[PDB]
């Protein structure tokens, strides 16, 4: 019973979570395509301050590259995380392949990145995220790695609709008007399959296209950071944003959750 050892940064506000950057200055290190084993390389964003933080790997979708998701890796790192935005071995790789590559990327941050990166990661506190087939890869990795602290699939796409074995806190973010990975066929079946007692939430962005996660988006930014803070840092200062959660007439079409977790 003491102050949370993983707490980082100032007491949070909605304004602070909606801003383009959080309170940590960030630096970047390349994971070379000519040096990354089992994935396509990427960029690691990390806080300049020398402390330890949770580590997160983020996968783009089909035809996508690290630039599709770079804004989000940078924004999340600026809240006190080490985050790799990956390129895949090929841009046509399937969701299960993206799952192995998110796994490789975690391993890369822990073993093969520079000293500066490795010294800033608490190796025991990891999470994964991903857009469309990358969000399918997130669900698969989450299923296979119950040691992970959180999973955030973003407009996910996967042909397997049943994720009943996931025990990792999962936030699925769907897009109301997604014409590629319709929430009817992908996000809602995925979320509906995860049973109690797993913590989870479903947040559907009102008005959003499939590509919302590829452009700076204050709703994805705020709620992705709140989720990673609550589950990767166990930072209960962030529960207030998640529970009862967004007003649902607004930028959120629907929000379901297992609050207060």
């Amino acid at each position: 019973q003491a102050a949370n050892p993983y707490e980082r940064g100032p007491n949070p506000t909605e304004s602070m979570l909606e801003a383009r950057s959080g309170p940590f200055s960030v630096s970047e290190e390349r994971a070379s395509r000519f040096g990354a084993d089992g994935f396509g390389g990427g960029t690691i964003y990390y806080p300049r301050e020398n402390n330890t933080y949770g580590a997160i790997a983020i996968s783009p979708g089909y035809t996508g590259t690290q630039s599709s998701i770079a804004w989000l890796g940078e924004r999340i790192a600026s809240h006190g995380f080490v985050v790799i935005a990956i390129d895949t071995n090929t841009t046509l790789d399937q969701p299960d392949s993206r799952a192995r590559q998110l796994n490789a990327a975690l391993d890369y941050m822990l073993t093969d990145a520079s000293s500066a990166v490795r010294n800033r990661i608490d190796a025991s506190r990891l999470a994964v995220m991903g857009h469309s087939m990358g969000g399918g890869g997130t669900l698969r990795l989450a299923s296979q790695r119950p040691d992970l602290k959180a999973a955030i699939p973003l407009t996910p796409w996967h042909l397997n609709k049943s994720w009943r074995d996931i025990t990792v806190p999962t936030l699925i973010i769907g897009a109301e008007y997604d014409t590629i990975a319709s929430v009817t066929l992908h996000s809602k079946p995925f979320y509906n399959s995860i049973p109690s007692p797993t913590d989870k939430a479903y947040l559907e962005l009102d008005g959003a296209s499939h590509f919302a996660p590829n452009i700076t988006n204050k709703t994805i930014g705020m709620y992705s950071v709140a989720w990673l803070k609550r589950f990767v840092d166990e930072d209960t200062r962030y529960t207030q944003f998640l529970c009862p959660g967004p007003r649902t007439l607004s930028d959120v079409e629907e929000y379901r959750s297992t609050c207060p977790f």
